[PDB]
């Protein structure tokens, strides 16, 4: 009965990135941030180079960081067992569409949610599900610890699994904040009443997990990558308007006769193929709104523009970005595993290099091959090669 | 207690710094010197190539730096042991990410440290943190040595394991001064009431280390790279907000029509798609605004400038560079390793050559073959080579 006062004063400070979030967005991919019941078109605009770069880039960070096909010493058969009953959780979770949608979010907006539902009778799968920037809200620590986590959800009423339904389009709220020592209170509220129980949680088992794409320093709320480009996206929107204005504008046909042409203009025109006209060169001159023009050196500056864009959008990650790769690889793919772990209750080429360096002793002679200390020899050559090879005798 | 001013003392010295890493930043990446309050955007305003180029030079020099895939006589084997336990204890650690933003701050701002947080039930990864510039204070020797470290933090209330929520958003400094001896005071103040004890410590067991791009004799805080260019920084963005300029102004169009032009625009707008309209050819000229313009020859100097930019940014280190990885191998690679082994508790060419040489004397003839002794002929190929081999008998 306390809940919704903490989201109107966390809305308070979401309304800023919310609405440059809603500009940047209306600049590339106008559908994303689309508020139920405001519909705001989905049209792309003048210039289609945004959205198809932006889209290639989610794409690409999509399939990389997470590939598809592959997963992301007597125990070495136990971990194996582990990793796939873990991989083969996730994918019944049916999580790859929320990656992508939180990676569009981010590069779009900077900031989502991605949450995971308890397993349901109605929905059994339980999907991962990719919370916009607008239907939660955050409020984080100046050192950047998150302090509290509200989430919206507007569910139907025969939808919940228990009797709640008995007790009772439903709008509830579930806030989530560490008291300390890493154990967090979680509590739901039903639009005033406190529904269910409080529960006291490791953050380990913390049923959501929150990615922003670029957070700098006491900021509650990142900032996404298009905010970086907006300038050089505004300029390549106005030129590919100015020279799709002009090519409109020239395709125009008006023609002209001179006063006095000592023709009549009926006979001139009510027929066709040949006939007698007894006229004037100079009379129907055919003159287009935009004969002139200048839009030969606008393409220039458009194609400069537009392949800067590309080069940035990587139209080669580690050496382009390498920083998300990294940072994605520690904030994302960390927590992924953990709930993949809980949902169910580099060297080798040392090895190679040695097999490669150890092989030349066999052409030596044989008054050479001989004489030789094979345990420290072995010893010394994987001591330098450092590698840890519990393989050969003692 | 008598912490404060010291601190203010210190913040004194640093504005000057500050002031140019704020200017300096300004140029390329806004965001980086971003105090809580600021949010001063993130936009690349007229160029784009500064951000994108020292993006790229920070990336590749913390992927080549610290490799992530690998590390950065019967003893031998235990030795190995424990590397990969120190590269254990970084990979829990989450230190990548760290080192990337310390790069993006000695490219940009020139100085930050690298903090190792003492663990807590809180975060029990516990991260190093990349501090900035503007929040710590140092003050140096004339020789070099580092004299007084204070440190700022923030946190919330529920955010200390012990009982000093007991004894009581909080802020609170960590001052560090040796008296001689690598004997170093380490104290704990919250804002008035100096908390904690005064702890006596080495220099090794010291909890953060700081970072230097260049420094110069007698300062107290070193240098940005992007100081030495910003000149050329500024020059290319003029140019380019000339040439954008430009553009801008010749897709605009005026139009323009000849006093006594003997036809009217009123007939003339008010229809398309052919008529006859009773004009001359002579008028209606569409003339834009930057008709003539002499743009071209700009392009060749600001691609001049941006090659050079880039190559100095050298978008090759042993030969362009050369002097960073020389100073960051004493800087980084020993004091993490420290920390590394810590929190738990060449020559193969010579052989290689050695190989190809000794392997003569196999095709020789049966006069020729023997006659030779083996076990100095092995010393001495041995010594000529002047390799340390454990393998040959005496």
């Amino acid at each position: 009965s306390k809940i919704p006062e903490l989201w109107e004063k966390l809305s308070r400070k979401r309304n800023e990135f919310l609405d440059r979030a809603k500009h940047y967005a209306r600049l590339t991919l106008p559908y994303l941030l689309n508020e139920p019941g405001n519909n705001e078109s989905a049209q792309n605009g003048w210039q289609g180079t945004g959205a198809q770069a932006t889209n290639h880039l989610a794409n690409k960070l999509a399939q990389v960081l997470f590939p598809a096909q592959r997963s992301f010493t007597k125990l070495a058969t136990v971990f194996a067992k582990i990793e796939t009953q873990a991989m083969k959780a996730l994918d019944a979770r049916q999580f790859r569409p929320a990656v992508v949608e939180a990676f569009k979010h981010l590069l779009v907006a900077g900031n989502c949610m991605l949450y995971k539902p308890v397993k349901s009778a109605n929905d059994p799968a339980g999907p991962i599900s990719c919370i916009p920037m607008h239907h939660y809200a955050v409020q984080r620590d100046t050192n950047g610890q998150l302090m509290d986590i509200i989430l919206l959800q507007e569910k139907a009423l025969r939808t919940f699994e228990p009797a709640l339904r008995a007790v009772i389009n439903v709008k509830l709220y579930t806030h989530a904040c560490y008291e300390g020592d890493g154990f967090w209170k979680v509590q739901q509220s039903a639009d005033d009443l406190p529904v269910g129980k409080s529960s006291r949680v490791k953050a380990d088992k913390l049923p959501f997990m929150v990615l922003t794409w670029k957070r700098s320093y006491g900021e509650d709320w990142g900032r996404p990558l298009c905010e970086d480009y907006s300038g050089d996206l505004f300029v390549v929107q106005f030129l590919s308007e100015a020279v799709a204005r002009g090519a409109a504008l020239m395709a125009d046909i008006k023609y002209l006769i001179r006063p006095g042409a000592q023709t009549d203009v009926e006979h001139f025109v009510n027929s066709g193929t040949g006939e007698v006209i007894t006229g004037v060169e100079e009379d129907i001159h055919i003159v287009q709104l935009g004969k002139y023009a200048d839009l030969t050196p606008i393409d220039a500056v458009l194609e400069k523009y537009v392949r800067r864009i590309g080069v940035v959008f990587m139209m080669e990650v580690e050496q382009s970005l390498g920083g998300a790769y990294s940072l994605f690889s520690v904030t994302m793919q960390q927590p992924m595993a953990i709930w993949g772990l809980q949902e169910n209750a580099a060297e080798l080429d040392k090895l190679a290099q040695f097999s490669n360096y150890m092989n030349l002793p066999t052409t030596w002679p044989e008054w050479a091959q001989d004489a030789i200390k094979p345990t420290e020899y072995m010893d010394w050559v994987r001591g330098q090669i450092s590698a840890d090879f519990p393989f050969l005798m003692s």
